[PDB]
Parts: C-alpha cells; structure tokens; sequence
C-alpha cells in the first residue's frame, strides 16, 4: 500500500515532456500551407 503511492509520485514527476501535436482535416484550409507556416515559425 506504501508502494502504490511512491509509484504514483515519481511517475507524475517526469523530468521532460514533449507533448506531440497533430494537425489534420480538409485540404485547402491552406492546410499544407498551414504546415509550411508552422515549420517556418
């Protein structure tokens, strides 16, 4: 019971996070254009 609370403590305190983001939908939202813009940014 003391090993379930120590486990939830070191795992919630992960050193780095890189949160992955996907962009998708309809073509000519300037959609590829949007991607390009993002890249440029």
């Amino acid at each position: 019971l003391q090993e379930k609370l120590a486990e939830e403590e070191r795992r919630k305190s992960l050193p780095r996070r890189p949160p992955v983001v996907v962009i998708m939908g309809h073509v000519d939202h300037g959609k590829t254009t949007l991607l390009d813009y993002l890249r440029k940014s």
